[PDB]
RNA sequence: UACCCACCCGACCCGUCUUGAAACACGGACCAAGGAGUCUAACACGUGCGCGAGUCGGGGGCUCGCACGAAAGCCGCCGUGGCGCAAUGAAGGUGAAGGCCGGCGCGCUCGCCGGCCGAGGUGGGAUCCCGAGGCCUCUCCAGUCCGCCGAGGGCGCACCACCGGCCCGUCUCGCCCGCCGCGCCGGGGAGGUGGAGCACGAGCGCACGUGUUAGGACCCGAAAGAUGGUGAACUAUGCCUGGGCAGGGCGAAGCCAGAGGAAACUCUGGUGGAGGUCCGUAGCGGUCCUGACGUGCAAAUCGGUCGUCCGACCUGGGUAUAGGGGCGAAAGACUAAUCGAACCAUCUAGUAGCUGGUUCCCUCCGAAGUUUCCCUCAGGAUAGCUGGCGCUCUCGCACACGCAGUUUUAUCCGGUAAAGCGAAUGAUUAGAGGUCUUGGGGCCGAAACGAUCUCAACCUAUUCUCAAACUUUAAAUGGGUAAGAAGCCCGGCUCGCUGGCGUGAGCCGGGCGUGGAAUGGAGUGCCUAGUGGGCCACUUUUGGUAAGCAGAACUGGCGCUGCGGGAUGAACCGAACGCCGGGUUAAGGCGCCCGAUGCCGACGCUCAUCAGACCCCAGAAAAGGUGUUGGUUGAUAUAGACAGCAGGACGGUGGCCAUGGAAGUCGGAAUCCGCUAAGGAGUGUGUAACAACUCACCUGCCGAAUCAACUAGCCCUGAAAAUGGAUGGCG
RNA sequence: GGUGGAGCCGCCGCAGGUGCAGAUCUUGGUGGUAGUAGCAAAUAUUCAAACGAGAACUUUGAAGGCCGAAGUGGAGAAGGG
RNA sequence: AGCCUCUGGCAUGUUGGAACAAUGUAGGUAAGGGAAGUCGGCAAGCCGGAUCCGUAACUUCGGGAUAAGGAUUGGCUCUAA
RNA sequence: ACAAAGCAUCGCGAAGGCCCGCGGCGGGUGUUGACGCGAUGUGAUUUCUGCCCAGUGCUCUGAAUGUCAAAGUGAAGAAAUUCAAUGAAGCGCGGGUAAACGGCGGGAGUAACUAUGACUCUCUUAAGGUAGCCAAAUGCCUCGUCAUCUAAUUAGUGACGCGCAUGAAUGGAUGAACGAGAUUCCCACUGUCCCUACCUACUAUCCAGCGAAACCACAGCCAAGGGAACGGGCUUGGCGGAAUCAGCGGGGAAAGAAGACCCUGUUGAGCUUGACUCUAGUCUGGCACGGUGAAGAGACAUGUUUUUUCACUGACCCGGUGAGG
RNA sequence: ACAGUGCCAGGUGGGGAGUUUGACUGGGGCGGUACACCUGUCAAACGGUAACGCAGGUGUCCUAAGGCGAGCUCAGGGAGGACAGAAACCUCCCGUGGAGCAGAAGGGCAAAAGCUCGCUUGAUCUUGAUUUUCAGUACGAAUACAGACCGUGAAAGCGGGGCCUCACGAUCCUUCUGACCUUUUGGGUUUUAAGCAGGAGGUGUCAGAAAAGUUACCACAGGGAUAACUGGCUUGUGGCGGCCAAGCGUUCAUAGCGACGUCGCUUUUUGAUCCUUCGAUGUCGGCUCUUCCUAUCAUUGUGAAGCAGAAUUCACCAAGCGUUGGAUUGUUCACCCACUAAUAGGGAACGUGAGCUGGGUUUAGACCGUCGUGAGACAGGUUAGUUUUACCCUACUGAUGAUGUGUUGUUGCCAUGGUAAUCCUGCUCAGUACGAGAGGAACCGCAGGUUCAGACAUUUGGUGUAUGUGCUUGGCUGAGGAGCCAAUGGGGCGAAGCUACCAUCUGUGGGAUUAUGACUGAACGCCUCUAAGUCAGAAUCCCGCCCAGGCGGAACGAUACGGCAGCGC
RNA sequence: GUCUACGGCCAUACCACCCUGAACGCGCCCGAUCUCGUCUGAUCUCGGAAGCUAAGCAGGGUCGGGCCUGGUUAGUACUUGGAUGGGAGACCGCCUGGGAAUACCGGGUGCUGUAGGCUU
């Protein structure tokens, strides 16, 4: 009672038949991995952002009509 | 079309397990009727329907003697209750909200008080809305109606990716607490991490399908185990009571006479009739023919021959011992044709990873023999491979992104083939060179690196040959990425990390489109059967001598698959099959079987007393062969060769060694001149040695091509096996 | 078309013990084998008559024979009924 | 005992007829040779009753033993006991 | 083969040995008593019965300072408890036993041919195979060597014995009588054979009558080829003429039986023991029924406990009888 | 006051019960462990890959053989230096690693990872993430971080075991440690127990059963997935045969041989392998019988010889016909005796069991030896042990027939099959050839034999149931006579008929050539058996005689008087 | 032209020997009081500035060894695909593409980075 001990065979055709795939990869991919200390930080990074939206909010209305003046000095 | 018959071509018997079945594998004489994936419960997903944060359904109840009813209808019962509406901790238990703004505590990324919004944001997002601009309309212009195209811009479902946030458990760290009590009281924060969580829901009930189980469980199938029972009419013993065993042989004790002797007693002749005694009927048994018979007269009989036949003999009836028990002069024998453990019924449809079977058509899709784990190796589990169900989108609706058993263009990765060993490591030959060192022997030396050798080991330049477990080098095929919108380029905010400043990352805000060739609609989720014995071929390759052997790689097949071809044939060559008419091919073919050369086919090769005749494939080797045909190279030659026929083949010379004979000649050192024309101090014949003969060498005659070694083609030799015989046959 | 003598099918839905070639399948039936193997253990029958539709096989007579009194003879047990 | 017969009992033991082939199964017999046969003298045949003679090794002194080996055997007419 | 007489061990004086039974104050041996019963071994007679008690058993008025439980007693604690002392049988230790199971070895030198070795050295163990016997039913090498028997002998008989692997009641050696026991040889005999022949009966054969069965996919002429690697069928050849009778044993890998061998199965049974887990039975202790009286002693304590011994008779037990002194 | 019974405790207990007695495995068993791991290789340059493929290693060891930090330099060699030499100690020079780094190898390592010192516990406490085997699960092992507490160093840094790749272990259970933890349930306090979180006690079959045998008394489910026959493939081994040629052969390679080497055939040896068969193909020998092969032992014909004759080896055409009788043995195989012309070798499912036999293997009974505590085991012996069925189809052997030929009969032909004869002695040749002598042939003839075919019965023999005829035993017919019965009463002699190397008779001819030897005669102005041509030539082959007579013919005869006929031209 | 300090790539830089170095530096060098370390001020640590390019270092030189690059070896060895190509087989040829390594010949022998000198 001998018996084939191993072997790849036909398992070429096998795994190709649905065409191996490389990993389908989105933007934003998982922070899950990062090590904690730039976690830790960029968190409070994230957490006030908004402190400080006033600053951003004039002074992007500061470029946008700079802006509107230059395609308008350009007009 | 169906009945019978005829013909040409095709054609092996089905089912099955199987790498492979027409099989010298098994089931199958034939025909009828019967005959095998069921029901229940429990999950799971899909689907249909009712209602929907609810929704039932049961048990009850209220309504009938039912005809239809043991139905239907109805009930704050309808929620007692289940399931859902909420999680998380072992548990005590806690328990899903954040944002924002203003005000007040020091805005301290901390604590408290008033107001607003309420499930956060980013990127895609079916997609609706808004729409610059076009596109006409019989005029120049005016102008409201109608749409088509529509750059660009907005809301953005579902879903996916991500960042945030909240609940609980645990940790870390740290702050302030509230006070019906005192704080080994309770309460809040920041950061990480465990969770089957929340983040404005989707369940319940009822159907049907598929799948997995528990059930006898797709049908049939054990050897067994258990509980109760019935048997000694067979046979095994014991007991009780009955019945039976011709005729002969040997001849024991006892006894009687006679005779000896002194006595003990001993002889001789009788009697006598003992014995698990002999022959041998009846009886009981069953040795040998390995006879008869062997679908018998017989589920063990029949003949001849045999054993025993007054005793541990044979028997009849009665009675005892009953199943892990009996009984055994003991063979595991016998116990009612059954015995290494009875028969009967039940538990029982015992269990089976193992055989066998498994019932109508058509249509579409279509495998595996591999992965890891297993008391796993005939089985499962999980991977794959398969199908079904869908969904999300794309846009051939003049207006596409995406992917890929591709290839380019860049760019990294590699240690195999080859190569090398005057590069390492490991082997290894030779010489030259070296008292390298040194030696061990020598020979010439008292001894002496003195001389000359020698061999050993080393090493200085060299040289021969090697390595799968060696490597300076170093391919081919091959493996990664990359070839843009998730991309670039500006502007600006945030940080508890990082730092002299800046880094870096994160955010918001704007500015800009086809980025190599060729192909094609892509993405994603659920259930899930079968399979988990494989086999063959090119190339690579491991054992083995080799195998139709064992074991890998890579692809392809066969299994799963027919057709043309290979005579025949799984797997070779072509080529993959809906049913047909015409044409044309592939691999193969084209004397005849047998479609096609019934070419005025080319050019050659070969004759076999064993011819040769097509990938897999089925037959042969070294070695030969003036058999014939080509070459190759070297020869020879009109100063006349080659061959043929005629003359010489000698002298210096019994040369020297060898004497045993070698004056040329068993053998060898050799070993050259004279006559020269030419004769080798000899090719051989032989002769003890010569001679004699002959051959090289040279001549005489003849008239032009000849000779030798190799090499390859075909045919021959080498070539021997058994029922007659196979280029498929004829030929 | 025929024979047969009393019930039966189409469509829309529901329910199944629902389709057989096979399991050394079950039951029943029937072949080929085949008018074959066979009707061969213990020596043996023959003649005439009777009866009768019918006689190798019954019955009677005659003849030849065997069992041969440890019987194929005459009576019983158990068993049979 | 076997073999033949009286007494008694049967009718060749689930059939008959025609033939004498091969193989058989049962029985028989063989010239010369005699175990050369075969694994082996398997089977068969040699012996066989009685009377008269005769009897070994060995021995547990009982046996061996019917050891072995020889002779005789009818019918008739007598005789003796 | 068993049995057997015989020989031999072994237990046991009856509350006994062996043994049955589910249980009783139950039964067998036992209507018994050591010349009896039960348990084994060898196997008449003759002649013998050798060494070994290390191993495993069995057993022993045998020490149980080894261990060792239930209860029992002691101590701490609040209590479950915990910790102490002690100690039965068997186990450990020590005697005996082989007619219990069984065991009974290996090296060198050395004598006046050679060889062999009386003799002498080590080593080991529990003794190291003694009397005998052997190529035996026991011997691998093996057709051992010699002789005998044959023309010729792996056969037979007889001797030889470093005997793979003989041997003393797992009995050794013998051996008259006996044997449907196993061999070998000789005489006689023979169809066993050279070498077959004929004769008889019953068959078979044919006929009248009567009539089965196993078996059967389809079936039935061969060579070679291929093919699941030995075809009847397929390819190519060879060929083929109705319907049958007696024979026949080449073929149908003929029938008969889901191979008895072998291997697998997480399928069994029978038997074994040093397997695992248990059990009836039995040995020992404790507790209970279990009392009365007597002495006396130790230990602890300053009564308790342990109780040792000797009595008693009411439970209980056995014995006898027609319950008679 | 114990016996004894009732109940608990310890011991003993194959007397009894139940059960187990691994897997892999070129069948299994015994051997190994490829059963968990690790190196180098195999492995075909990414990774990954098999076998009881190689070459090896592990179940460890370390209080430093770890962590830092310094500080140096190793193996080996040369030259020196009192005892001191190939080796102690010192000094200089050379020294890419030729040392060392606990261990296997492989990588890695130089003001190091090596060696020497000083200071030490990063071998500590704690979340996650990832890699490695991978299902992309664990365990093990590892890699980066982060948070604490530290060690070390001026410091940058380094360090959570050992320079890298191996050195290890689930559930359940047990124990230890941790928190003023939780539960211990109607409250409360203490014990006690249960949780929670980490370690340990272990499964080596290493994803983890608590486990000895035997069966020859055996059973069942299966298996040609797995042996023991045959057959295939293969051909080591076995057998048979070539090539080269150093040598043997007095001389001389090749008459006969032939080393060192090398190429093949063969399936009569054994193996390997496991394709076929396990709902069974009857598994050794011998007996009988046929046929076939030639790798020729004899005989016919020949060539060779170290061939004078005789004898004998070598080779060619050749399988026509031969190849025996016995002793031992189960044997195949073997050995001998004896004969012969020779005692060649083989195939046909290792031909042949519905052909035999059953001696050997190989059931159950027994016996010894060895082994085993035992049941039992033993290619160790030994004795006893059932051998079935044919009537079916085919083949074969005989036997009737069959369609055709108008019907019949007679005499015939021949297609095709079959085929058969064989060897020896004696005499003569001749004591001749040859030889020196010893020795010693042949062809032609003649006489016979062996083996084998075909007959046959005159004689000899065998049988004999003419139941022919005598002779006899027992009985039976009253006796004589005549007979009968006793599975053929027994025995003599016996006709016919069958029948025997146990009697007798008969066995027959040509053709074409093989091997071989020759002729003419080329290629190759010679020579050649050959290339074209010819000749002799045999147990061979074919035919003749001999046997059969075809879905093959031939010639000739007679052809239905009839009462009904019917035809032939 | 050049050095010193810290370097990058790590031999075109190494090794062996030969020749030449103005000035700044680098060095040799001179001492052991303090710091520090040794058996030894040899090295290391420290205080120095009398001498010299003797050496390191720099720079050159060698028909130098080595390395670095080309040529040749060679379209050779090997190889992706292909055939009903050859061959008894070993193997070999061709088609479609890719394409090495020695021996043997050439050429080269350190490029630079920042900060400071010197040649003012
Ligand atoms: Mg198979
Ligand atoms: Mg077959
Ligand atoms: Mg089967
Ligand atoms: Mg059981
Ligand atoms: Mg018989
Ligand atoms: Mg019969
Ligand atoms: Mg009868
Ligand atoms: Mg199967
Ligand atoms: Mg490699
Ligand atoms: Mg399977
Ligand atoms: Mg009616
Ligand atoms: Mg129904
Ligand atoms: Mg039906
Ligand atoms: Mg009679
Ligand atoms: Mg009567
Ligand atoms: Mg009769
Ligand atoms: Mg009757
Ligand atoms: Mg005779
Ligand atoms: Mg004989
Ligand atoms: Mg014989
Ligand atoms: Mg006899
Ligand atoms: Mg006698
Ligand atoms: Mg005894
Ligand atoms: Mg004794
Ligand atoms: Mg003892
Ligand atoms: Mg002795
Ligand atoms: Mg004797
Ligand atoms: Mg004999
Ligand atoms: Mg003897
Ligand atoms: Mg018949
Ligand atoms: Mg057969
Ligand atoms: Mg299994
Ligand atoms: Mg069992
Ligand atoms: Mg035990
Ligand atoms: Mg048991
Ligand atoms: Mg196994
Ligand atoms: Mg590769
Ligand atoms: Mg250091
Ligand atoms: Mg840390
Ligand atoms: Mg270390
Ligand atoms: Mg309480
Ligand atoms: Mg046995
Ligand atoms: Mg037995
Ligand atoms: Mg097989
Ligand atoms: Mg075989
Ligand atoms: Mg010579
Ligand atoms: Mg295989
Ligand atoms: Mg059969
Ligand atoms: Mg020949
Ligand atoms: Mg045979
Ligand atoms: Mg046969
Ligand atoms: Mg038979
Ligand atoms: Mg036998
Ligand atoms: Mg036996
Ligand atoms: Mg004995
Ligand atoms: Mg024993
Ligand atoms: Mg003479
Ligand atoms: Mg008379
Ligand atoms: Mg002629
Ligand atoms: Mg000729
Ligand atoms: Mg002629
Ligand atoms: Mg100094
Ligand atoms: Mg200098
Ligand atoms: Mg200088
Ligand atoms: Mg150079």
């Amino acid at each position: 009672a001998k018996s084939k001990n191993h072997t790849t065979h036909n398992q070429s055709r096998k795994w190709h038949r649905n065409g191996i795939k490389k990993p389908r990869s989105q933007r934003y991919e998982s922070l899950k991995g990062v090590d904690p200390k730039f976690l830790r930080n960029m968190r409070f990074a994230k957490k006030h952002n908004k402190k400080g939206l006033k600053k951003m909010q004039a002074n992007n209305a500061k470029a946008m009509s700079a802006r509107a003046e230059a395609i308008k000095a350009l007009v």
